[PDB]
């Protein structure tokens, strides 16, 4: 079930990810830069250890994780937040928490596309990926 | 010590680009690096970006062969997948004023020490007697 996410995947489409990370609180110039990248994703896993690598101009990021069980991560924006990492509907779903609030990244299989969905206190950015 | 600012840390923090590096060759081939991967690492010379926020720090290296990050607490055990995909348990700790990681698997250990020495960063890596050498420099 973790095969259906392990590849490179490059950035196809992005909607509402700016009005994202506004409410995440990431500043003019990042944002700007942020959302001109078009990053790779790779997802590999070895055992029980998943890795999420993002790849591009902007910033190169990597978590490694144990499904179900919280972790420290620094995000692209520098934010230190816990994150917990589940499979859940068939679906990768990570909760980020810091400083009282929460977001909700959704990284799910759709056809041959990889859909993530991050939402932010109403606020939802949706960002496809196709396989390399 | 060597130092720093106001850590102990800090004196590690910041953009580090590779400069020079000897036995490293011979050090992949005691850990098990395959021939062929030992061509395309040994010529990337890599930079290496190290961080702190809070408790947690973050070295990450860069190049063509591979971008790899760590994320680690000192002295406390996790687990890593190394740029040539040896799963492996690491710990790293403030011993001498160097940054001294230790890698086990497979009943295998290995050592990365990573120390000030002028206006230099030096990665000295030891596996059974077999020792590398790699000098960085601030970008
Ligand atoms: C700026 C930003 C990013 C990039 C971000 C997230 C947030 C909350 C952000 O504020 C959550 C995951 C996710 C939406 C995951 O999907 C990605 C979207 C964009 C990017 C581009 C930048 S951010 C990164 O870690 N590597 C990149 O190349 C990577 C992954 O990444
Ligand atoms: C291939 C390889 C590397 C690169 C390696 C180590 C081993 C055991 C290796 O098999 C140990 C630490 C150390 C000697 C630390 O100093 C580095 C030297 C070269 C590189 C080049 C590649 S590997 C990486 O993570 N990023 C790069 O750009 C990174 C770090 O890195």
């Amino acid at each position: 079930m973790c095969d259906a996410f392990v590849g490179t995947w490059k950035l196809v489409s992005s909607e509402n990810f700016d009005d994202y990370m506004k409410e995440v609180g990431v500043g003019f110039a990042t944002r700007k830069v942020a959302g001109m990248a078009k990053p790779n994703m790779i997802i590999s896993v070895n055992g029980d250890l998943v890795t999420i690598r993002s790849e591009s101009t902007f910033k190169n990021t990597e978590i490694s994780f144990k499904l179900g069980v919280e972790f420290d991560e620094i995000t692209a924006d520098d934010r230190k937040v816990k994150s917990i990492i589940t499979l859940d509907g068939g679906a990768l779903v990570q909760v980020q928490k810091w400083d009282g609030k929460s977001t909700t990244i959704k990284r799910k299989r759709d056809g041959d596309k990889l859909v993530v969905e991050c939402v932010m206190k109403g606020v939802t950015s949706t960002r496809v990926y196709e396989r390399a």
